[PDB]
DNA sequence: CTAAACGGGCAATTAG
DNA sequence: CTAATTGCCCGTTTAG
């Protein structure tokens, strides 16, 4: 459908999402929702970030 | 809010053909799924669901 | 690059 | 039993 605005994450958001990702490649419902609340992102944003992050990760596992 | 869909009652024939499909191919390509639905006078979704349910059951058998 | 969108699968659940 | 519903993942594609 009409397609929704691309989020531009803040440096603090990107920092803490990279950290979480470093801590954990997958999140529970609970950790996800808490990381969302702590950064003022929606659950979905955080889920799509983590999922997009894995695609890149798998790429770096295929990068050697 | 969204009413639950009626539980499809497949005919003996539809089931036999679904089961024969599954015997050959656990997975259908899109095109194959469309053909088979059309073959059986079913919706693509009816067929996708069946196949999905079927692979579950079959995992319980292989198990 | 990467956020969001897309359809299909998986597991777990719901319910006819 | 099993058809349908849920939330998430994957892999791909779309596009800011």
């Amino acid at each position: 459908a009409p397609r929704k605005a691309r989020t531009a994450f803040s440096d603090h958001q990107l920092n803490q999402l990279e950290r979480s990702f470093e801590r954990q490649k997958y999140l529970s419902v609970q950790d996800r929702m808490d990381l969302a609340a702590a950064l003022n992102l929606t659950d979905t944003q955080v889920k799509t970030w983590y999922q997009n992050r894995r695609t890149k990760w798998k790429r770096q596992t295929a990068v050697g």
